[PDB]
């Protein structure tokens, strides 16, 4: 396994957002063309091995063990009925205290905040992304595409992400594989090499949230100067398009920065490659 690999996400110009939004109140409109300096992109959500490997080396402990407790998802055991505050709830506790990742190394860290993923990445000696390279890196080259892979949901009769299937939330079929979590490798790349960037654990990046966008060209876009929630992308394994249609790559939501919750993690980005880890 090679779980904090890195990929080289080219520089370029490509269109953010959609002017055929899906979610009219999260500013997925207007589309605007946005320029992206050459950069680099963890190919994989950031597993609990990674995550526990950084824990070891600091002692870290994240917002969410030190309040004592995380949101979450009632079908497993607030912001919708089904969203709970577990006592307990943690990124080794996913489900709360009788919970364990012991079974799950290879899947995303959960439960952690923006805070907990910023002090990740900087030990990693990478930051998260943008907003607008995280989205980049999610169009996978591809121009004004719903998906990484394109527009259609199961490309050649295949599952490309991990979403819910059935009738949110009573049933999960499991049809894709996967109730919960993946592996932070599982499903197919997009076309510049990473997983899961639709589906599987959301991803906080580093902006501020706001839904006012101009059409003005922009350069290496940092989002609004202030704001009260950090911006997060890509949906997760709970999304399905009868209610949470935010596995595309212009969908957006949001969350304060000490917030946590059971289907929220994230991925680093760098300008350079980091030292190599020998
Ligand atoms: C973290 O430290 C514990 C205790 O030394 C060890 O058992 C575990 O394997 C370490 N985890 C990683 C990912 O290195
Ligand atoms: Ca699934
Ligand atoms: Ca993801
Ligand atoms: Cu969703």
């Amino acid at each position: 396994l090679a779980h904090s690999k890195m990929v080289p996400i080219p520089a370029g110009v490509f269109t953010m957002g959609t002017d055929d939004p899906q979610i009219k109140q999260d500013g997925e409109a207007p589309a605007r063309r946005v320029t992206i300096d050459a950069f680099y992109m963890d190919a994989y959500e950031v597993s609990n091995t990674e995550f526990e490997k950084f824990v070891n080396s600091t002692g870290y402990l994240t917002e969410a063990e030190k309040f004592g407790d995380s949101f979450v998802f009632e079908g497993m055991l607030a912001a919708a009925p089904w969203w709970l505050p577990v006592k307990g709830a943690n990124w080794r506790h996913p489900e709360g205290p009788d919970s364990t990742i012991l079974h799950r190394p290879d899947h995303p860290v959960l439960h952690v905040s923006w805070n907990d993923a910023v002090a990740y990445c900087t030990w990693a000696g990478k930051r998260l992304p943008t907003e607008a390279e995280w989205e980049y890196s999610c169009r996978g080259g591809l121009h004004n595409r719903l998906f990484p892979w394109g527009n259609k949901l199961q490309p050649k009769g295949q599952h490309y992400a991990n979403i819910w299937q059935g009738e949110f939330p009573v049933t999960n079929t499991g049809e894709d594989g996967f109730q919960g979590t993946a592996p932070v490798d599982a499903f197919p790349p997009n076309g510049y090499g990473l997983y899961n960037i639709v589906g599987n654990a959301w991803e906080w990046t580093s902006d501020w949230w706001t839904v006012h966008h101009s059409v003005e060209e922009t350069l290496n876009p940092k989002g609004p100067p202030s704001g009260k929630d950090r911006v997060k992308k890509g949906g997760s394994y709970m999304c399905h398009r009868s209610y949470c249609y935010r596995y595309r790559c212009a969908a957006r939501s949001q969350n304060t920065p000490d917030s946590s919750a059971s289907n929220l993690g994230f991925r680093c980005a760098a300008d350079r490659l980091p030292t190599m880890d020998s």
